[PDB]
């Protein structure tokens, strides 16, 4: 027997919605959207005991979320670069870790790698350029070919004068003394390079193990092409394409070259040996994987079978898991079939690495979830506090509105 | 009466989450994600006897796999292929089985066949374009065509002087003397020419069934539509196409030619008979078909009716089992409105076969499935151990987020 | 209290995997996928009496077929056509009933009828043109347009020079003695021509139902816009347009022509009168309109209100009737912003008609579906068998993979 | 126990399949698809008394139907127009409504509009054109602009020489004595203008409500952009452009035209005052708004709390009231990247209304819906009749194909 106090008691099951858009006098500030809202919507329900009164809790979870957000750590990535180029003191170029960020928004695939190949081109313009780097030593250079198709294991070169634009997967483009880290940061996923082992912190795909990649060097079609008119060979590799920039082909064997790839290496290399036994290839997952968001009516709900009855933005009684509502889209690209992102033109290897076929893009679905019914208080206050929390227990910022009806209704006696 | 020691017993219905994310310290290396997490999520939960503890398990699986993956044989494909032409002792042509790898990466349907017929190009320009095969006989060439449309039955050949470049179905395209396996592999149900009796190991689709088939020879319509000058007629068909490469023209009657494709040999050719009665047609399915994700709770789930309590990565207690969360779009191709893949663009068989009008590709939807009510081990221990395993009892090393919300309820009494 | 013989009662609610990937040692040859798969998935479950034990039974059923399967007829549909022109007895042309048959291959919408229009092309390029047909008498003709708009009835023609080219719905342009027949075939459906009293059997949209309607003929925009030439009007309609093929005007009144389509004859025609009265207009549906799947296990399940416990490939207990998971999708066609199937690009009946602005085409979802709690044989043996059968109670052979948990459970006593 | 005499009764929950394809000898005629199918699918089900026997009921509902059907009136619309100009008696033009009836057909939008403003012209070339109509006063025209935007309110006039192209909400043009009426019809929320009070019959956008609105005419940017020439200004509007039609611009101030829309109306005109306070805006719905489909079992299912257990096509006890399975899709356009439709290619008023950017067309979607336990009439015959009926209760014509799985259970005793 459910009942309000003097306003008759409305026996058995009920239903009582927590609402959030309205009483905005008392939760400003304290609020984002892990509000504290109030029910007996007009202007203490005492639960009948003799009951342990359980209730379903349905929910609306209409989330709102770029893809690109500095709150969980996605628009940050370590990475080194190049500093110095032959400093005084050990003739010898210098490497020190930058750490970067890219703007926020929700992002598409083939513009986020468009924008990290042009953030670790800034701290080449700012603190690189006026040293002595020569912008064909850019260093790490995400794209997303696989140099080594049009390549012949007769001349070991690439036969097509140009590498193919036909995109497969992303990857990473090191040199000799480069590498990225993506601790401390989740712009990995996005990459879609997670780590076999995914925990054990650490993640640095540096040019110590992308060796056994190493990207073929082009060959000179303006010879090769050309040499037959003197005929009707000479496989001779390219160094200097037009605004020369050497592609940093190693000397000993000329039928090939730096900027060894991660891809290549994850295929043309050494199972058990090369970046095989703990880099995998999953799907260019642009929605940062994914997240929990764990539910908190720190009132109303009892709690868990064993959570700290606490006070704190963190420690509240977690009732209901969601997914964090974002659904990744994906539409057939269609630039498929002078700017700034592509801003070396010439350049094979550092040119505007084309978009994947299928570019793939956020989204907000309101999840309409459910969750099984679960133990009351058995004395709802006036004034409950709906609150949304991530892994790490910070209240989601992120979340545009949220609900929670929740229908009473008995589960035992005494 | 659900207790926890000490922590006041919340009677009755309650949950408890198998999260995931968190304790990420005693369970590196020992991950993938197959992990081991805890309860008791602050910083052994003796269920209630006299009862036998049932228990929903509501769960998330948001995978993460390309189509193309090494994990499950998909990246392989047996293909018989010419080797040598003419060797020294018996003057006639030697077949040798030589097994494939294609990259890896979620691929699209018509750059999956587009990287097969440059696969089984690599392995003709590596070891047999220097030995004595003319680049006519690169033998299996997998194609999307169906070769015989403009054949008028008065002369047996194909007027509009090319095939016809709307592509309908994928088909293999042979050479005297050849053939695939796709045993050891699973390229199949991406080109969908699954088999019937689908069990029964072995599918070898060589060029001893195809016959029947027999793509049709091209009419010289610089002939025919010459002719008629002479005359305002001469049906030769082409042998020489520029850069000259024969066709394979059998020799008893030119009115045909070798290349006896798959398709045509599945329509144009014999019921109970040609291909037909072992060979279906089913859809380019790229999901790689779809396999079953044995969801596994070595505790707190008690067993299925007749499971062995095992030890092992493989013999777990499966519980629950659901699909693949592998959801395969299709987006209206636009393509259709100097390359690597089409390196022939002259040789109207071996011309790059053109794509689909409806490109598939694979997806990845996190599938919020559920499982009914299963009785619990009446003791769970503060630490489980959720695991993910395929068919092939192998713990699946592309999920990249698994939870598992367990809410328990009574089933019974004693 | 399930039991299993010597491993422990887990009495109560529990579960069984009729899996199917595993044992595919004695069921090869008996296969397809109505397979006879296997439990104790280890390497008699006897269920407790004195209760009725029920159970639930989710299920996958990830299917895998074509639109166009001579399987269920779909392939074939008998199209009457003009064998013989002016036959030596009886000066006067002879009618011939053919049964065409058009390549499998999940084929989308506006490439069917323009597949159509090509097979009753093959059969005019066979046995036909070697006779006395010329070409304008081709018979049937699948097409897609609405022929009778810019028809100002001042002067009963069709002003803008040429038909338009917006494609409304399919329809049939038949011509004096022709007709279809869609009986013992289904290609209807996929026209979207379905008949009221849809039983009933018979078909046959043969041209003495499609007088009324009479295409009308195009306005020689050559005289109109250029006797105006002469004034500043010879409102003489076409009949030999580039490449002489006279449009079949029938004399009598020259401001129409034959080829009465079915279309018009459904819109400008009569209704109670013409083709109104037993002919719809649905929707383009692709998907063979739909089928059936009617699961099915002999053992486990008990059987219906009413069947035949008996033996064979038919006549099984019938449990769970979902759908044929065969989603159509749409999308938007591009096309509308040499040929093969444009085989006459003059005249203006006899063109490729053009393709509809959405062009839909099937798909294949995996209905991971439910059925309610239903009874059990109380005696599950070791060895179950799953079995898909369509309507015509055949099993299907292009199912790819079944599952179906089962989740036992008591319903009452004794 | 449910029994069905001398086949072992089965006794508690079982099942029971009202399936359709098949027996179809006994229906025929009496057919549509509200069938009168069988159960004993072999070649009267005495359910057990002393339990008033409920029922689950499942269903599939794949329907089949254009948006555009006489059926459900939708492809009528009566409109009136100005059929004599000047006439003898009365020196002043006559208007007489008619009433118009456009081809069936599953629509796109942009196409059913294109499709209206082409009706509404035959009916001005057949009965009209001949009179005195001079092609400026076809009086109502569908359209899908927003005329007013480059309206500098210095001049009034609007500046970028035509109107814009950027389609924004469909709407009505009229003109001085014309309108249109949508009572007796429904094409109306196809083009999104429904009435607030939306009962109360009664629909008619006659230009006695849309003055005020009054489109703005064009400004002579052949004057402006010429007498600068002149200078380095004459805002003359435009009367007669190319193919002289004047635009009907009111006499009384010539910064103004006729051809009073009915959006700028509802815009730029006045609220409680204007088409505003009985017009809304909706989206521009294909999907004829919806209907549902009232479901009907006239045995088994006993009845609703209050129906009248009659004989005849309509008044069957419904049960199950699903939604007509009529899902709108949305693609965007291409097209916005010598015809038909656009008649006059030169008047900027009468000229093509250009599309709106997401174009929206019907679908069918197989609902699988589901309805809760409702009771049996405890003695199933072996021939029951499925029946879909509509709003005003007549079958509907348009299913393709219906099931309706019946799972009985115990509901309570005697």
């Amino acid at each position: 027997s459910i009942r309000y106090s003097e306003l008759a008691p409305l026996y058995d099951t009920t239903r009582v919605y927590l609402v959030d858009n309205k009483s905005l006098n008392y939760q400003n500030d304290h609020s984002n959207f892990q509000t504290t809202v109030v029910q007996n919507n007009d202007f203490t329900i005492n639960f009948d005991e003799r009951s342990r009164w359980g209730a379903d809790l349905k929910t609306i979870l209409r989330t709102n979320m770029p893809n690109i957000n500095e709150f969980m750590s996605t628009n940050k990535f370590k990475a080194r670069l190049m500093v110095e180029k032959k400093n005084k003191e050990t003739g010898l170029p210098r490497y020190e870790w930058f750490e970067f960020t890219l703007p926020e928004g929700n992002y598409s695939e083939t513009m986020t790698i468009d924008l990290m190949n042009n953030a670790i081109v800034d701290n080449y313009l700012e603190v690189g350029r006026q040293n002595g780097v020569l912008e064909s030593d850019i260093g790490v250079k995400f794209d997303t070919r696989n140099f080594r198709l049009g390549w012949d294991p007769v001349t070991k070169l690439v036969m097509p004068g140009v590498y193919t634009n036909e995109a497969f997967h992303p990857d990473i483009v090191l040199l000799p003394g480069c590498g990225v880290d993506f601790t401390q940061s989740r712009l990995s996923n996005l990459l879609g390079i997670r780590k076999r082992l995914p925990f054990q912190e650490g993640f640095q795909i540096m040019y110590e193990d992308l060796e056994g990649g190493n990207i073929p060097a082009l060959l000179d079609v303006a010879k090769y092409e050309a040499s037959i008119q003197k005929a009707k060979l000479v496989i001779e590799p390219v160094a200097k394409d037009s605004k020369n920039r050497s592609y940093n082909l190693l000397p000993n064997d000329q039928n090939n070259t730096a900027y060894r790839s991660w891809f290549l290496a994850y295929n043309y290399g050494d199972p058990k040996k090369g970046v095989q036994s703990w880099t995998l290839l999953t799907t260019a997952d642009v929605t940062c994987g994914s997240q929990q968001v764990y539910w908190s009516l720190p009132d109303m709900m009892q709690d868990p079978v064993t959570f700290r009855p606490s006070t704190q933005v963190s420690n509240y009684p977690v009732v209901g898991v969601e997914l964090l509502p974002v659904h990744a889209k994906s539409f057939y690209n269609e630039q498929a079939v002078t700017h700034v992102f592509n801003r070396f033109p010439e350049n094979q290897i550092l040119v505007r690495p084309p978009a994947p076929t299928i570019t793939t893009v956020s989204e907000n679905v309101p999840a309409l979830t459910d969750h099984g019914t679960l133990p009351l208080r058995s004395s709802i206050s006036g004034v409950q506090r709906v609150t949304i929390t991530d892994a790490r227990r910070r209240t989601c910022p992120y979340v545009h509105k949220a609900l929670g009806i929740v229908a009473p209704k008995v589960l035992s006696s005494r």
